[PDB]
């Protein structure tokens, strides 16, 4: 298999961004992305090309999202491999890393220890001032399924950020500085959708320093607008910790608990995500990722505390149904929490983000082919005050072949 082709058919349904306080917020748009790949492998080399062709209802773009040659002859290590070009760079939980990006990755997966080394920067996003992240983690897995690593990500940007007035587009900087991360993980099964266990668990404790200089922004007629710069010294605390009950091979239950601290006149205590996250995971424990902060909310750890209850269900590989309850509260009730998903602004003293139910929902055919639904269902809080819509939503309807 050289070559193949992945087709997704999605519908997005999104209503309302801003919770109805500001014009723009929604959505209700179907697209078109066409992902043709090359795939080849000579010995210890191994090269990929994997393409994009969006047209969305406007959006109409092509972008060559992975280009990577791969070296695995370093070592006898048939899990150790050198990754050069623009990679899929993942980690598990999607919390540090899962992003395609131009990267020099050094991968060493053995069944006792794992560990990466790598180097990203972004020179372009290939769609029709940088920032460059030197990361690396080593986990030894200490008994089957149970696993404890060290990871460090730090991220060195000289460069700078919009300046008051102008508009921040996705492909913008939020942060600059200088920012290491360095976390301590352990987890048994914890993103395993066919566990041999009873109880899964992840837990994950992160320690942010450095120097950061960070965008402070409002939406202003369904554009983000720099309203300043926090520029600060970095002394800040994430944390995520979940137990997953596989009460049957297809029932499975559990709860999760996570904490981005916030605070800081300039963001002192503020914890942050790298910016390569995406937040998505199997968290729930099925073959369905689910983004761990809401499908709504789209939280992002900084200033954020999240109660999670999640319901799940898995049959073989045919189906999987997630049902994810979220409480999201600020741990500082005068800054600006991390979010991806909510524009709205926030009422000073109001620590009640608000509350959210995910659905996500899968039928799987060997027929190469799924139909997913991916939706939120967010509920907001007092933080948001008056006036807003009782309710936000963000669904997806994916139909993908991969051909
Ligand atoms: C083009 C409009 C944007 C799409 C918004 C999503 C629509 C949301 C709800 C209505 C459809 C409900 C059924 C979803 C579906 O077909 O997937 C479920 C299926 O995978 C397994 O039962
Ligand atoms: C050998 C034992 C392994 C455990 C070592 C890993 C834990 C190390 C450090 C935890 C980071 C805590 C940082 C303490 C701190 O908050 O200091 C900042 C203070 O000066 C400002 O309030
Ligand atoms: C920018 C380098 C990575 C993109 C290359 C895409 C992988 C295919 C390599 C071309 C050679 C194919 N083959 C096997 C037919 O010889
Ligand atoms: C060994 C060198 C391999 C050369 C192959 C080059 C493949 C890249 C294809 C460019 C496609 C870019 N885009 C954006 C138009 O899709
Ligand atoms: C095969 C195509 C290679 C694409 C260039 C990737 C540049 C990555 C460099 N680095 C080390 C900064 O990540
Ligand atoms: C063996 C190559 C992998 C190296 C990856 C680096 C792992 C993170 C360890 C950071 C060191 C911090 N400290 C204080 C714990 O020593
Ligand atoms: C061995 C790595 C796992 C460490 C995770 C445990 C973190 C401590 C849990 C307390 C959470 C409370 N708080 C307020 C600090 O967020
Ligand atoms: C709210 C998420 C946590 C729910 C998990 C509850 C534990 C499983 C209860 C089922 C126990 C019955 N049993 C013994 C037949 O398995
Ligand atoms: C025009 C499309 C409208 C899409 C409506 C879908 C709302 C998202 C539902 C999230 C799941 C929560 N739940 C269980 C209450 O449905
Ligand atoms: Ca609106
Ligand atoms: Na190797
Ligand atoms: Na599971």
């Amino acid at each position: 298999k050289n070559f193949g082709l992945d087709v997704k058919i999605t519908g997005e349904s999104e209503n309302d961004r801003d919770l109805g306080t500001a014009p723009g917020g929604t959505l209700n748009d179907i697209g078109i992305d066409l992902r043709p790949w090359a795939f080849g492998q000579w010995g210890d080399w191994s090269a990929y090309f994997m393409g994009q062709a969006v047209a969305a209802t406007d959006k109409s773009y092509l972008a060559a999202r992975e280009f990577w040659v791969d070296y695995a002859g370093l070592t006898a290590y048939p899990g150790e491999h050198l990754r050069f070009g623009r990679q899929r760079l993942r980690e598990d939980s999607g919390q540090w890393q899962d992003t395609n990006i131009e990267a020099l990755n050094w991968s060493f997966e053995t069944t006792l220890l794992n560990a990466h080394a790598g180097v990203a920067q972004r020179f372009s996003e290939y769609r029709t001032k940088d920032r460059t992240h030197v990361f690396g983690d080593i986990s030894t897995q200490w008994a089957p399924h149970h696993r404890i690593g060290v990871r460090i990500h730090h991220a060195d940007d000289s460069g700078h950020l919009r300046r008051p007035g102008e508009e921040v587009d996705n492909l913008d900087k939020t942060y600059t500085g200088q920012l290491t991360w360095l976390g301590i993980e352990a987890t048994g099964d914890a993103y395993n959708y066919r566990s041999s266990m009873p109880l899964n668990y992840w837990a994950s404790a992160t320690w942010l320093t450095g120097d950061r200089d960070n965008l402070t922004t409002t939406t202003v007629d369904d554009r983000r607008i720099a309203t300043g710069k926090q520029s600060g010294d970095v002394n800040a605390f994430g944390v995520d910790l979940g137990l997953r009950w596989n009460i049957d091979e297809q029932w499975k239950a559990g709860v999760g608990y996570a904490r981005g601290s916030g605070g800081g006149k300039d963001g002192e205590e503020q914890f942050q995500q790298t910016g390569l996250e995406s937040n998505r995971s199997n968290f729930t424990g099925t073959r369905s990722r689910v983004h761990r902060f809401g499908e709504a909310f789209r939280g992002e750890l900084s200033n954020l505390q999240a109660a999670t209850l999640f319901g799940s269900w898995q049959l073989r590989e045919d189906y999987d149904a997630s049902l994810v309850y979220h409480k999201f509260w600020r741990v500082d009730d005068d800054s600006d929490i991390g979010t991806s998903g909510i524009n709205a602004a926030l009422q000073p003293g109001e620590k009640d983000i608000g509350q959210e139910l995910d659905l996500v929902v899968t039928k799987y055919f060997k027929q190469s082919a799924l139909i997913r639904f991916r939706g939120g269902l967010f509920k907001p809080g007092d933080a948001y005050g008056p006036g807003t819509d009782s309710t936000m939503h963000r669904a997806f309807v994916d139909f993908i072949w991969r051909f």
